[PDB]
């Protein structure tokens, strides 16, 4: 992820003009191979042209440049992109709106389950730790940067998510699918044993923590339904076959032909082709943030900095529930009283 | 439904170039028949104008050709095209949105419904049966894939998703209407017996249960809804006129005249078409998606596998209401105690 | 409603092209009286053109013709017929979204209140009639299809849904506005008699009945509001003075004038202007589902079926809240138990 | 508001012309006055140009005309005006959708507040009271037709949604915000009040009312919130210039010149532009309704019945909660009994 | 925020007119360094070409004129603005609609906690300082303005937001992540402590306080997620390349070349290229209403209020649990008893 709210917080002059020298998450860095590849080609294109061809190789060339050049527009390069960019788009947000945070469980866990004694703590760091437990399975199929923190359940047990007991009974519960959804029965069947055993006063906080807990449920699923239905392979080919085939014409039809030949609209020979390098700055462009946010849990650097929500959430959730539980500031008159 | 999110994780060098080498669930496969009809068709009017056609029909074909080639742009392919889509592609994340997880359910099942004997574990499963009953029968209704696998609710009481006393039951409350609604009143009749004969401690309890239930309730009539009513006939039959409207004229009009004639446009004779062949490409590869996207629960590569779904949420919530109820693994401090 | 679901369950070779053969529901039902009107006009302007009018006449129909034709472009059909439709579709499904189902209720007023004895009968066929009573009020004037059905409240009296006394006790409380919302109080306070009379054993299911029935209310509430809140009356007037005033230029600029003049563009001469009726069926076609959706709750062929849902809804519900309370199968082990 | 939705029914020959010959919220209504300025403004240029102008300064202003008539579409008049409306018309029915309907929670007050006796009215009258007078303060302020109606607060009170104690009470608890907030703690207090008290029964019925009472208060901040934060004035300023440029230009370029100059694109010389006054009708009227929909609480025949919706909710919500409380209709079999 | 929405109540002759004569909020003061930096490098550009130049170096500038001229239109300003443009007025409305509100909390705070003594106002006004301290400690973070106005903590302090027992608190649960959190457990266990102390008299209350607390969690939550995850740098660059582009393009091939040359399309040599500056208007207008919503908690004129919004939140918080618990206006009966 790359911040950059505070610099734009005011509309001053040249506001997005100071956001064009950033290496990390800018479009160059994202832009800089494929605008290499297509300068080489079309100067390539342009020496053969020039140097290698014969007259009448260069006459017909002429002839294919103007023909190129004239049905460029046949290309919907606009219309696919634009459609395939505002869905990436609604579904990254969506990826990210289902990104669980268990603050509102930690402050149910730290309230309702009651027991300043070492039960009562271990009853409440082990109803939060389901639920980070459960987050970070979820994660580690989803996110390709989680995965590589956590190769394996064994490495989850190393970084304090799971107990062995807990890993051994996973191991025992196995089936052919995703096991992120135990930790949720778990956290159910404890707190169903909370209750019963009077850390939980009233039924009605077991709702309360319960309801709390599906939501979180509810987000892992549209988490790993995003992981798993992903925009259809179809739309990704046509839109690939759009950008690369207009850039594969404008190899040829963008080209400058000679200026002896007075050909009408190639009057002017300049060397650098300004418009089709912008063109192909906003297109390409386009096409890499479609790429870059499709799967917006990979690595990259305007990707979701799991590793670090993991950290935090887990960091968080075992001070609020442990530390903070029945831990409150004295309660005094404040500044407006009376 | 074809998954490719682990390979889009980073935007890399031609990271959806190799996309492009794929066939399940490519626009290749969706788009190879159609292709061949349209090149045999237009290589079949060539012949028919260089060879068959007298010269002055020859000159009658080429003044149809540019009166053809300069009025394809009164056919607004794209804008219906686009409208069509991208409802689509809205309507086909909203039939997926409202697939049925009884996870939130099978969890609440597990912990309210107490009773470690065989009454207890006998309820459970009946009850989150009861919801993969419903589940599986509004999928037997709206999915193709489903239905073929179970014909009739005997392949359901082979299946294990109904007894026989439950087949009877239903055939008793036979009504001109589809029948998926019964397991929801099982459920509540039944979590009502469960709470009455103190299974369920609290009516908060049921309460929670039958609010999850509700929501699976609201699930499955969303599909029914998205199944009945479906996209207006008309919209589908105005798209595929425009686009075949629109292809039909390029049979003609973007035919390749004759050099000699020296006609604006048609100075450079090619044999393939190129740039019509992708227009075809990507318009007809629009009109396919949308032919693939508009009942995502059929048989097709990106379709939904909802038979799949369907034994994953079988397997899993028989898993977790009667093996996981009250097996909890021992509660140990962690990494971080203290 | 118009269901072609099962025929598009897989994109096979022309797929939407056996949809072209319908007629119920069908763009050429919707269109062929605009079309031939459209085209008697157009062939009788042909014919004057073409035989009634003097030469230095015809010149002047001639440049006529050629200032229509160029400025055809400058009516942005295309803009506000998009806006148009897509307000059109976003309202059609909203209003079939808020079509109240009374399923979770019926479940629930199936579950919570108890006694097999006449009276437990009673009370729930007239809660769950009062859930159904209001929804046919409501449809009643969101519908014109249910309100030929149902011309007045006696209707309604013979029909099943009200009997004379609510008849009675609405004609008591009547005021100048609609008194759809009269059975949900009535729902309220009959609940709360339930409650109070021991039929309803806890306030909790209490509150769970009138949550569904307040979900119901405000469904109903969102279908009054479709129903008097409109799309303003600007936007269809701009709409169709945007089509019919280019398609009433094309009446005049789409004419195929004298190829002895031997005019630009006039070239070929044609009797059936193809373009020009493709145009009428795309842009018409997409003005009269815009007329279709305008109003869902009518009596057009891709309208919903709001006389079977009302139908379907009673019997459901008196089926579910009678019949099957505390009815419920033998509870057996399944096939996978154990 | 103007209704025609049964006017709209079906799709019938020409539905939506007999929506033309309407005046009542028309587009003429709308449109007329900046019309009538167009046309002496267009006329008053075309008669300078054809008799006050010199020769040399007639050429002038032709090359001018043609310079502005070239130059027409530089001018983004569709793009700003689409994203405009879009918003707008989002924004609207948002603003409809906030409007608080007392309807639920009346129906909650009729059921769970107790008492048939003068306390029990008065209580129930009380709350019902607070929640229509939070509605009402709320929209004194959003619109400005009810704030012709009321005034001041003194007309609140002679309107009977005040009584002197509770205009008191609002004039004693007086701070610089707005006191629309004010009845919601008055309804939450004398609700705890009615429950200390025994006139409701269960704190479940005390939190199903405040949780009603809450959902009111977010439509009624929701309200607060469209009123306070307008779409951002940049926007409409720049629409407007982009309209009333195009327009002003228009009123150059669009003229008709000398025919005997023979200027391509004015061999014809009439008198009215028709295509002219067209496009003035689609964009002026879109920009019209842009200025009609911006704030939907004025005065307009399309803007919204706020007073009509408060005498409703007022006299719906004390007819629900003071004659219908524990007043049914005798309970009787129906016609489908058994 | 500029609030013009009684202005616009009606749609009356020219109602955007007078919203033309503004400066706050307005557009030229948000383009008049850009458009006099504009204006100024135009002009410094032609008094080269039509001075400085010699006349071969003039023919080269004509004929680069031309050429920029020509292909202005290969940038896609309208496509990538208006994308972008969409994204930020969604993002921007809905980082309004999350900011939170205490007022449901604090009706429910005023009603359930019960007390008339010192412990009890102590009880009520800590829980609600709760609120407005973790509403507060995320405007810190996601606003320039109140982080302006409180810099640090104990600037919260002096305030009245923070006590220092509660500063003390905070600086010992300090953790390298933003701590608006910390208040969410402090109320829940406040509350708790209020439950088992008596004051709450039932555990539903303090559901319903809990409840309200966790939508001001997950409001407060989707704050910070906007304040973080920013819209993609890329896009912002890409956006801001197109609009500079575009109108470093204008600088050259938008001057008006010599008429002496009689030059296709430069006839009329005018002085102000007005169509250039209506077209630099409006881009960069939107390109400037881009960057002022972008961040919306910054200090443009259109930027929220946030700073009045906190003094608004903590002064109606604290008059509504203090002075108005229990302090009810005398019930009597009303204009409509009887
Ligand atoms: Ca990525
Ligand atoms: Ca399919
Ligand atoms: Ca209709
Ligand atoms: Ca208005
Ligand atoms: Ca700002």
């Amino acid at each position: 992820t790359i911040t950059y709210t505070s610099q734009v917080a005011n509309a001053r002059l040249g506001s997005f003009s100071r956001l064009l020298l950033c290496w990390r998450g800018s479009i160059y860095k994202l832009l800089y191979g494929e605008f290499l590849i297509f300068l080489l080609c079309y100067y390539i294109i342009r020496f053969i042209y020039r140097l290698a061809l014969t007259e009448e190789q260069q006459l017909m060339f002429e002839k294919l440049t103007l023909y190129c050049d004239s049905y460029i527009q046949l290309i919907p390069i606009s219309f696919v992109l634009g459609f395939y960019v505002t869905l990436v788009v609604t579904r990254w947000w969506n990826q990210y709106e289902n990104l669980p945070w268990p603050d509102r469980l930690m402050s149910l866990v730290s309230g309702f389950v009651e027991g300043k004694d070492e039960q009562g703590r271990l009853l409440r760091r082990t109803l939060i730790r389901y639920a980070n437990l459960g987050n970070v399975l979820i994660l580690r199929s989803v996110s390709t940067a989680v995965y590589k923190r956590f190769p394996s359940a064994q490495h989850l047990v190393q970084a304090g998510f799971m107990t062995p007991a807990e890993h051994k009974q996973l191991e025992k519960l196995s089936l052919p699918h995703n096991m992120f959804w135990v930790p949720w029965v778990w956290f159910a069947n404890l707190s169903m044993k909370a209750w019963l055993g009077g850390r939980i006063r009233d039924p009605i906080l077991l709702q309360s923590l319960l309801n709390e807990m599906n939501t979180l449920r509810t987000q892992c699923g549209h988490l790993y339904a995003y992981d798993w239905i992903s925009i259809p392979l179809v739309y990704t080919q046509v839109v690939t076959v759009a950008v690369y085939s207009f850039f594969l014409t404008c190899l040829v039809g963008r080209q400058f032909l000679n200026p002896a030949k007075a050909y009408p609209g190639h009057e002017l020979d300049l060397v650098v082709p300004v418009f089709t390098f912008l063109q192909f700055f906003f297109y390409v462009g386009w096409l890499k943030v479609a790429e870059q946010l499709i799967n917006p849990f990979g690595e990259d650097d305007d990707d979701f900095e799991t590793n670090w929500i993991v950290d935090r959430n887990l960091q968080v959730s075992l001070l609020a529930v442990d530390e903070m539980h029945q831990d409150l500031p004295r309660m005094e008159p404040d500044m407006y009283w009376n």
